[PDB]
């Protein structure tokens, strides 16, 4: 395709500003939220902190008009390199009238997080054309104990930081976890399983990737903010801390929705914390219960996603799955 | 085209679109099936009764196959569900649609049944009906179950000249108690329909429970909201955070900028996260002060008792003055 535009590279020494579009984590971790700080100030990057850390309005840090405002205020702000989300929840589709996509589209940043905040990470896209990332989240993400947390920042520095030649190979990682320890304060290690990622139906797909948080797009589809999914997109999606009710009422929402008629490949996430509903089933199978006798290359339990560690994805740009081998490449710049 | 009025007599045929609530809670099952009974109805027990699959009743396709069987059944005259969930949806590729075009049937239930409710009408045009599921509705114990009961005949069965007024109850209930067995009275909740923006307005009426809106939202199954269309929206059992983010969904879809007005459903033991917010006041917070008539607290949703409501067909709502009347027929 064309050159178009696209957000500087990070550098060591910029500047990350934080904000918190929905649930007041800065509030209610305080320890994991001054780690993760913390952690990414010792490695020389410099936070910015939103208007609403340290607020609390329950289960959302302000008001709709409070959030925009916050995050606003770093689109606008010429110093500022990176714009991360503090973690996800529910609201983050409530901001979305109210974002100031010209000052993103005249100063374009990198825009990453994940869960919730694909309401904006696809909604900036959606609006201005921009690559935007599905990765890291402060808190989750950068107040993770070690040794997970290494492999996350390893892969932000590769995607974001480090230059890159086409096309970029995204590793598999070697070990991962989702255990429910460790939040606050670190009580064991947790365990270094073993990773794969899994071959449900082989094949290769090449085309722009659309997703990000499966649950998240049920609140923005159909509107201005979701971008529209074209014949040939490699659909990637994830859901965690779900279980196999939910998942299915969101693969047969995206079946009648005519998804997989357009799709080429689908990229699905670990499914963390996963509750099966005494049914012993994979995401994945109920997936495939969903796609009935359609075939489509399936490329499943992709480490982007809450589990540790975590990829940084470009969204918005051609990449190339291979289902059969495991292998995911990007192949469109999506940083200068 | 209109479904036939229910008689005494008929046969409801009833299946179990998601959670196996025949096979979960066998008491208040048979005790429904029993009061149906005694008022004069038989039920015709679909494929899928008394079966389990852990969160659902069964397969896809058996559970299209089991909807579909009554569908087909000329013998049916009324199609009820047995309790929601999670995944009628599921169901939507698989449904005869043209079997229900040409010969109607009343299609009647809530919460994840509007799945249904509303993509058998997007296919078809004929109203289905926001109202009772079996297990759920006429499984209640005494009071209740009565004053639904009451609801029930009067929107299926009675002879209703137009325009017909849906009347408030005296009292309605969502204690979580008295689901199998009974062990107290549900304290008498002494009832409001709430005037939260005053106004007028009369057009189709579209919606249900919205959680479910946003598993089908966009599909051939979603019908398309149109200008001057009044939303009727409920959701039960769920908090701030969720029904904020369903709230926000509506407006960034434009459809207060198409509806001429809003009905909101009590919700069922609402949980405000601490907020002591009312659900039409983050409503109001999304809607930020676009004039939009708004009655709230209107008991079609999981409280008791329930209106059956009909779905497709022209209202006249008054906020100001807490009335509902139905314009236009909606059954033979
Ligand atoms: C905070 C909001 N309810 C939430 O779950 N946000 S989130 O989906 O973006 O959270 C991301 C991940 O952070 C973790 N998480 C969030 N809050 C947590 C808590 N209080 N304790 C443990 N893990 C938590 C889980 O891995 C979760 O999937
Ligand atoms: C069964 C499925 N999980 C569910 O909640 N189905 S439903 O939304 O259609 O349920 C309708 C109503 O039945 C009641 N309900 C369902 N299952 C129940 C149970 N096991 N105990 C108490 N009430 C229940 C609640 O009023 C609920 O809002």
């Amino acid at each position: 395709s064309n050159a178009m535009p696209l957000p500087k590279s990070l550098k060591y020494g910029d500047t990350i500003g934080i904000y918190s579009p929905s649930s007041p984590v800065t509030y209610t971790s305080p320890k994991r939220f001054e780690r993760a700080k913390s952690y990414l100030l010792q490695k020389g990057f410099h936070i910015l902190e939103g208007s609403l850390t340290g607020r609390y309005d329950y289960y959302r840090s302000g008001s709709i008009q409070e959030r925009a405002k916050e995050l606003n205020a770093l689109i606008r702000n010429p110093n500022v390199s990176c714009i991360m989300s503090t973690i996800g929840g529910m609201n983050s589709n409530s901001l979305l009238p109210y974002i100031d996509y010209d000052a993103f589209q005249n100063n374009p940043k990198i825009m990453i997080g994940y869960a919730d905040a694909t309401a904006l990470l696809l909604g900036i896209y959606a609006k201005t054309g921009i690559p935007t990332f599905y990765g890291p989240a402060l808190v989750p993400s950068f107040g993770e104990f070690e040794p997970f947390v290494d492999d996350t920042y390893k892969y932000f520095l590769e995607t974001l930081l480090h230059d890159q030649a086409l096309p970029y190979n995204i590793k598999q990682p070697l070990f991962w976890s989702d255990e429910f320890i460790n939040w606050e304060e670190k009580t064991k290690e947790k365990e270094l399983r073993p990773n794969n990622w899994i071959s449900v139906t082989n094949g290769q797909a090449t085309g722009r990737v659309i997703g990000g948080n499966l649950n998240t797009i049920q609140g923005i589809w159909g509107s201005p903010y979701m971008p529209c999914i074209q014949e040939g997109d490699i659909l990637f999606i994830e859901d965690s801390s779900k279980d196999a009710a939910t998942i299915e009422r969101s693969f047969s929402f995206l079946k009648i929705n005519g998804v997989f008629d357009k799709v080429s490949g689908i990229i699905l996430g670990k499914h963390e914390q996963f509750d099966d509903c005494g049914t012993n089933r994979k995401p994945y199978e109920i997936l495939l219960e969903v796609l009935q006798n359609q075939r489509i290359p399936l490329l499943a339990d992709f480490d982007c996603c809450a589990t540790h560690p975590m990829i940084t994805m470009p969204i918005g740009v051609q990449v190339k799955m291979d289902a059969t081998n495991k292998t995911i490449h990007i192949l469109e710049k999506w940083k200068i």
